[PDB]
């Protein structure tokens, strides 16, 4: 059962019922101002920081859900309702919500009056614009009153909602004209404020929450809207709010328009005051005047439209499948771009209190958006290497705001250094420039102890080989890519972090997942050492890789699949001799990607075991069987109930590595079937079971061992979007960036007649048509570029800004 | 305008309208289980920790206010309502709330059905009992359905409400019989769980919040109560809840009884499971069986009643004023006892996230409850000196749970060491037990470096002389008792605390408030130096006091009042040369209390200036004029808007010191007028202005410079109760504990004919009758004990467990 449809022409998802299984949210903002908005006009806004610069108050896990947001009330002869059906919740004649790229439209009609509101954050603007349209579709003279309402936050999310002993007496507002200014602690060290305005004369206002709403009233029926008049109150502490009231007369067939802005202003400390106690409002006036006409809002709406069109034009697919076309062309790349602007800060599952994102997440996500923003990808890479320590280690948590690591969390996540080389190779493969390896990069953000970026990759390479385990496998630190597999923590008391608490020496437990990472990533390190003319180091580096490859074969294979790791007691983890967690999914993804058991049939055996044991109708579980008790030797993984999160949950992040692994063995039928199980467009018809947004990926889907099998959690902010795009765009469709040019190597289902992919690569557009006369999955027989046959499967690099017709026959 | 009345016979405040100006709350629990409850049955409960062991979820600053609590629903042929009028909010025929000592009663009637619920935490019990009474007062056969509802917390307040990415998949419940067990994270590391039970067979239940309430429904109209039956859901992640449903048939004139328990159970790690995945419930069964009959609940209610009666029987007053009698005998001593059990952890203004209370707060509050719990006051004193450092300093924040200081907060609050001697003298004067000074007390919680408790008092005494300013006044350090006067901070960054951020050397700024403290407290130190036979130490200590006293005269006097402090630039603070803050309230309170300027008329001049400048109809403001801008040199004091908190707000904590100072000069008319302005019983008639509980003190009342002058904030948890009790019981009524016995020295209004005070002191009861034939304020002409005249004004110590009639003539 579905609650809407995809509007591919408008690149929107249209929601037709307000009572959605969960609030489905969108994201507005590109550079500094960001805001969350749901289909009922919930959410909040902030400036660059959901923790230290939150503008609008929002309550997570509220009863009712999603109470608090940009609420509009329409009062008509004792009857009031809201266009988004919330918070009034009075039945409407018609309703519609449209989530677009960087905007949201909500329309509502009741008793002959229709209201449509458009929300979007304009480019290079520190504010959210709300264009409202009111129309009289009846047959009589009508007089109505429109109420606007937002709730302010006291600029510090943690303080606004833990420290009432102080902040209940600090709330301050200013009311001037149609604008309500929030200036809490502006008489103090703060130099920033926020405002809410309308481009029309108001008949009333309110700045005190108690006056407009009432102490014992909710958002559904504010006492001022119920009575139809505003109280004209001024806030003195407690909870400041902003609210406008307008009297409107609507003749039949006549419509009226209004513009609302939630702006943010920063001031220099020497020009903070226009007068004693009066806030300097010189830039708030300019912000309001910039969008005081609808034609101004219309022009900015088209400017944002072209911005998102350009961000998706580097990879265009024309195939027979309508669900596949919309994922690759619109929604997969839209979530990848959003996740770079949003990191892991604010969502409907992330409260915005955290301090940063993981070090690997910035590197892993870089693969997804490297083709969209090549220039801003190189800046992120250098800022990540600056965080790196001198010995080859990196801080676990990266803080993009301060551009530095987190000393409190620390280090000793041995998988983290390898992600830097993999991300660096992806940047170089996409762009083709090698100047990155010669730039001077500080160590631990210390300019004095700086060296080349290639040296940073060298230490990351030798951090693995300088910390080998008893079997020669890389030593696991606090954990690996799987943050809940802590093999030297052994925590016995609550309120203690599994990740940062280490009780064992850590000189015994090793991981096989990093070993498969080391061979797969180190293969790209030997190519770099060849480019720098360092033949001896390249020869020695390959020797370490070959030793690891034989160590993987000797101490990494269980007989049918690959081992997961070794714990502190020298026991095999992820083996058939165990009682639970007999087979994992991380070692199969990367070891097959490293092409370790191709010739011996070992890779095929592992993938047949993945299908036999880990396959579900909604995805692939992390491991089987699920842990039914708590294992102190493994860490946080066994803490979850079975089927949830890491306890045999469906992590769509590592499902892509299985998708890529099926390409290596040459099974396009299996690879695309795995992709379809977790793609949002293919599960939109089961939206009542998925329960989350049917247009973006979610971090985790409940596995076969849960009672809610198929239900998603933690959507809109994950590395799933980046890896699943790489799996389909590069490993399945065969358009692989590579050194010296674009590589073609598809692995598609046999029944496919063909497809066409338009690719932007190093300044040129490759229009690649893949034909499948004989229905085969893998294997290229001929490639034609511009009507001339070529040798091999690497397209020449032109860099001339034109289109080249590439004809591929399997 | 009033919202209720005082029931002095039952020691209750009766609330007659559910819509009070604010939710008026009570406290339950004495030892480990503590609960917050308002007049609408809101609030939450926890075990020893509102931060790490919270049991019930509660949302601060909610819309509507106080949503979430022990909610009961009565369903009657499609109509439902709640006894506390919340959250349903349907008009009732009758309503009543009664806040008692350790219990709360709520009654409600609608459509002929009356519901009464009694809430209290029994003694030595880890649970809250809710005895519900249902009665049919109509004239017909009726069939109704009763719904109960609580919402569970995930045991970690900060994690339950910031970390949804993990805890949304960890919620676990267990439904067995009529009990719903909450067992989130019980499988991994927690050995504790909570249960909600009823003592009757149920017809339905619910454990998932969405099933019972609905995603888009609030507490007012849950979808299960609206439909009239339970969904029998089992929670799996998301938000666990507990709910029972009972079908009840009530003939006319018939009533039914029900008992509900919210228990907390801890288990040993060995005995944690009855079976694989099944929680060991043997302790929960015993807890439920202990209160499974109404007579059992009745007996426990009387046991708690006698507990609070004995706690208030040490000081009994019989006077002509009914408002004065209820404050001294019931409500002042009740808040003092609660504030020791509650510290500063949980209130409707304290979110329960902090880690402890101030070091001085534990010492300052000790004066209030030393007569009530002499044995548990000595234990607290020794634990306070245990955290003291070796040089004579103490950590600013004390943590009663861990019985140690806070290293993160730090030290260098130079007023803190003096509070230890003042509290020690108060304990010694009350009890007469001098053995405290000989016990071995570790330094910095290190048993190796331990010495006598008297040595601890020596270092705290000598921490003042070893740190003197240019004028010989004590160095202020980071701050003094006034936590917002930071003369070394100079902060310009919004996100750093004024208290712990120090940018100056701190070798110049001095404080006159500590100087008045040093002379007043040091007077008690010379007496202690005489008890141990250290005559030379007493001589040297008195010399330092005399030198400090002459420094106060030479540098601490402004001409009409006393200076407040000196900042880092060597400028007078709290002087008529200043543009704002010309006079403070803390230098006048303690310097006059130190008998400084008595013979010269200097003390009288300061008190006349306090009345002239700082007096308001609702109390005395901190300083005048208020700071209308930000002063970097002073710290957090100027950050507040004028009239709020430290910016010329009415702090009733330091109003008591002015009350005590008026006794020294001999003006009982002024002292009692000051007391009446802030006493809860005398301001109950303006409850619409006070806006807070009219039966307990509040930390701060808005001053004359505010727009809400007279409105209180941060009630129920402050040191105001302790000091205001000392001011009236000891300095006004004249019953002062002394080293050699009980001292009589009243300073009462002249128009008073007399009064009687019954006092328990060192094992004997003194029934003191004070009569005023010649209407004078101060001065004792005769004292008769047991019919025989005595010399002086110190009553002999009998310690025989008898009653002695003390006749006092002024």
């Amino acid at each position: 059962m579905e609650f809407g449809f995809f509007d591919d022409a408008n690149k929107e998802y249209v929601i037709t019922v307000p009572r959605t299984p969960y609030p489905w949210i969108n994201y507005l903002g590109t550079e500094n101002f960001f805001s969350l908005i749901s289909n009922t006009a919930g959410g909040y806004c902030f400036y660059r920081d959901a923790r230290l610069r939150r503008i609008t108050r929002y309550r997570y896990n509220n009863v009712p859900i999603d109470m608090g947001g940009r609420y509009f009330y329409i009062y008509d002869n004792g009857d009031f309702w809201s266009p988004g059906w919330s918070p009034v919740k009075r039945e409407l004649e018609s309703y519609e919500c449209r989530h677009g790229l960087g905007y949201t439209k909500i329309a509502g009609k009741r008793n002959g009056i229709k209201a449509e509101v458009t929300f979007f954050v304009p480019l290079n603007y520190n504010g959210e614009v709300q264009k409202l349209i009111l129309k009289n579709e009846g047959q009589d003279k009508k007089k109505i009153t429109l109420f606007s309402f937002i709730e302010f936050c006291l600029w510090n999310a943690y303080d606004d909602m833990t420290n009432f002993q102080r902040n209940f007496s600090t709330g301050e507002v200013e009311i001037e004209g149609s604008v309500i200014y929030h200036k809490t602690e502006y008489r103090e060290r703060r130099n920033h404020y926020a405002f809410y305005s309308v481009n029309a004369k108001i008949s009333g206002f309110d700045s005190d929450r108690d006056s407009f709403i009432g102490l014992y009233n909710g958002f559904d029926a504010p006492q001022a809207v119920v009575n139809g008049k505003s109280n004209n109150s001024v806030a003195d502490g407690w909870a400041p709010i902003a609210s406008h009231s307008i009297e409107i007369e609507l003749n039949p067939g006549e419509q009226k328009e209004y513009v609302f802005i939630i702006g943010y202003v920063e001031n220099k400390d020497e020009e903070k005051w226009e007068s004693k106690g009066v806030i300097n409002k010189k830039k708030a006036y300019e912000m309001i005047e910039q969008f005081n006409t609808v034609e101004k809002v219309d022009k900015a709406f088209e400017e944002l439209k072209s911005y998102w069109n350009a961000l998706l034009s580097k990879y265009f697919l024309e195939s027979h499948d309508e669900k596949l076309n919309r994922m690759v062309n619109i929604w997969n790349q839209y979530q990848c771009m959003v996740t770079f602007n949003m990191s892991r800060s604010a969502s409907y599952f992330e409260s915005g209190i955290g301090r940063g994102m993981g070090f690997r997440d910035s590197n892993q996500d870089l693969l997804g958006f490297v083709h969209q923003i090549p220039e801003r990808a190189r800046e992120r890479l250098l800022d990540l290497a600056a965080t790196q320590l001198e010995d080859g280690s990196a801080y676990h948590q990266y803080q993009p705001l301060t551009k530095k690591g987190n000393n409190e969390i620390g280090s000793n996540f041995n998988d983290d250094p390898l992600w830097l080389i993999l991300a660096t190779a992806a940047y170089i493969k996409e762009t083709g420039d090698y100047s990155i390896l010669k730039e001077q990069v500080p160590f631990n953000n210390d300019p004095s102890k700086a060296d080349t970026m290639f040296e940073h990759l060298t230490r990351s390479f030798y951090h693995v080989v300088n910390n080998l385990g008893p079997h020669g496998l890389p030593l696991i630190g606090r954990a690996d890519w799987n943050d809940c597999l802590n093999l030297n923590c052994f925590s016995t008391v609550p309120d203690e972090s599994f990740q940062t608490t280490t009780s064992k020496d850590g000189k015994v437990a090793e991981s096989v997942m990093i070993a498969g990472m080391f061979v797969f990533i180190g293969k790209d390190y030997v190519k770099l050492c060849e480019y720098m003319g360092l033949e001896e180091e390249a020869r020695k580096a390959q020797q370490h890789i070959d030793a690891m490859k034989e160590a993987i074969l000797k101490y990494g294979y269980d007989g049918e699949w690959f081992l997961r790791a070794y714990d502190d007691f020298g026991r095999k983890v992820g083996s058939k001799e165990n009682e639970e967690g007999k087979i994992f999914i991380e070692s199969q993804g990367f070891c097959v990607m490293a092409e370790i058991g191709l010739e011996d049939g070992k890779a095929l055996k592992a993938l047949d075991s993945v299908k036999k044991y880990l396959d579900t109708p909604y995805g692939l579980v992390l491991q089987n069987p699920a842990f039914t008790r708590y294992y102190i030797e493994y860490g946080e993984i066994s803490t979850y109930p079975p089927g949830y999160k890491e306890n045999a949950g469906i992590f769509c992040h590592n499902n892509a590595w299985i998708i890529c692994a099926e390409t290596v063995v040459g099974r396009g039928d299996m690879a695309f079937d795995y992709y379809r199980k977790i793609a949002p467009a293919y599960i939109e018809d089961v939206s009542d079971i998925h329960k989350l947004e049917p247009y973006v990926y979610a971090q985790m889907v409940a596995g076969k061992d849960a009672k809610r099998h198929g239900e998603a959690k933690n959507s809109w902010l994950t590395g799933t979007a980046a890896w699943n795009f790489v799996a389909i765009s590069q490993w399945i469709l065969g358009v692989k960036p590579d050194y010296d040019g674009l590589k073609i190597d598809p692995c598609i289902p046999k029944a496919w007649d063909g497809y066409k992919v338009t690719r932007y690569f190093r300044g040129s557009t490759y229009e690649i048509t893949v034909k499948n006369p004989n229905h085969v999955s893998k294997g290229v027989a001929k490639i034609t570029v511009d009507g001339n046959e070529i040798s091999g499967n690497i397209l020449p690099v032109f860099n001339d800004g034109k289109t080249h017709k590439v004809e591929v026959i399997l």
